[PDB]
């Protein structure tokens, strides 16, 4: 379906093995885990990135 999202901000990583992006990044929503927290993927490489620093694309 649709999982992507538009990173709102900037997100350096900060856990080992972390995502790591850049505003505007688009974000993979692979699967919703944590509430504020989610897994997701984007430069060619997955992880886990805060849900609050990206956004839908599409409304």
């Amino acid at each position: 379906g649709s999982t992507y999202v538009q990173a709102l901000f900037d997100f350096d990583p900060q856990e080992d093995g972390e995502l790591g992006f850049r505003r505007g990044d688009f974000i993979h929503v692979m699967d919703n885990s944590d509430p504020n927290w989610w897994k997701g993927a984007c430069h060619g490489q997955t992880g886990m990135f805060p849900r609050n620093y990206v956004t839908p694309v599409n409304r």
